[PDB]
């Protein structure tokens, strides 16, 4: 209920914070997993901003009132958390320093920020929990629901006093990049994805695509969007499936809330149905996470990392189903 804001203690801390230099050359990768660095998040950003767009794109101070609010603005949740936003804020760096001056400056400062803040303010329902028991937010956002109000909770971040690291942009570059971050959060919404892909993938077929043609230009960048919302899928084994069992804690507590009004849910969100995730993982690697890689790297041969860890991992679940699984670690 508001807005939060940070403390002068949180953002003064990560003006001073300095990364090891160890983690300098693995932040790089794609495969780079952020998670054994809990504390390093925030100087993580701060890190990418500067190699990407250098330390004089924002005046220091926003930029890091800026981080430590948005930190603030994400809830406890088990995965739309902090770890999810700075994960997938990693992943567009990682595409952005491969592909640097296919981008402008302004869509690559625009991406990072829209990629910390897609999920802000997440409350651990999907837009069809939304909308199936009409939430306050699906009156106000008919479709891409949640992706409306997250672009909604990054522009009041920017609002606070001494956090609009935008301002000094001309008044049109200004209204160039909230527009860049608009088209770019509800790009993450999954059910434009499945359109946006068959397009991407006939431009690309007939040979049609054109990145000096502002529609192709923002559908690419769609593309860049989920495929770095779902990068916990193109990580190191171990690491995508610990990621999932934060996935599962979100859905079957959704489902769980459902059950409460009457309606069974979704197998996926059933709690009584965990021998069906196996194949869930299956279909949804089939059906969303392989084609978006796949057309990912036609578009941008060198994210075919990202494609590659994505179809190992396909794999892995596929050893799952047949009962080759070894042994498992989790943190409950
Ligand atoms: O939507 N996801 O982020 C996501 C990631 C990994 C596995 C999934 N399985 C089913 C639905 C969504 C999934
Ligand atoms: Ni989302
Ligand atoms: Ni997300």
């Amino acid at each position: 209920a508001g807005t939060s804001i940070c403390t002068s203690e949180e953002w003064q801390g990560l003006m001073q914070f300095t990364l090891p230099v160890r983690l300098c050359k693995e932040i790089e990768l794609f495969h780079f997993d952020i998670g054994p660095f809990e504390n390093m998040w925030p100087g993580i950003f701060v890190y990418m901003v500067h190699r990407s767009c250098g330390t004089s794109c924002f005046e220091l101070e926003k930029l890091c009132r800026f981080i430590m609010s948005v930190k603030k603005n994400y809830r406890r949740v088990p995965y739309h958390n902090w770890k999810h936003a700075v994960t997938v804020a990693h992943c567009m760096y990682a595409i952005l320093q491969n592909n640097h001056t296919l981008f402008t400056d302004l869509e690559r400062k625009g991406l990072l920020i829209a990629c910390l803040c897609h999920d802000l303010d997440h409350r651990g329902f999907s837009n069809s929990y939304l909308q199936k028991f009409d939430h306050p937010l699906a009156a106000l956002y008919s479709t891409s629901t949640m992706e409306q109000h997250h672009f909604s909770q990054t522009v009041s971040i920017l609002q606070l006093e001494g956090h609009n690291i935008f301002s000094t942009l001309s008044s049109s570059e200004y209204e160039q990049v909230l527009e860049i971050i608009r088209k770019a959060i509800i790009a993450t919404d999954l059910a434009l994805y499945f359109g946006n892909r068959k397009q991407l993938e006939e431009m690309y077929q007939t040979g049609s695509l054109n990145l000096n043609n502002q529609s192709h230009r923002d559908r690419v960048i769609g593309l860049m969007m989920t495929a770095c919302d779902l990068c916990s899928v193109t990580k190191l084994w171990p690491v995508t499936k610990l990621t999932a069992n934060d996935i599962y804690a979100e859905f079957w507590a959704e489902g769980d809330e459902m059950k409460k009004l009457g309606i069974q849910p979704i197998p996926m969100m059933d709690r009584d149905k965990k021998d069906e995730v196996p194949q869930g993982q299956l279909g949804f690697y089939n059906a969303v996470a392989i084609p978006c890689y796949t057309t990912l790297t036609q578009i941008l041969p060198p994210t075919e990392p990202l494609l590659k860890a994505c179809r190992d991992n396909l794999s892995q679940w596929e050893k799952v189903i047949r009962g080759e699984e070894t042994a498992t670690w989790i943190s409950s």
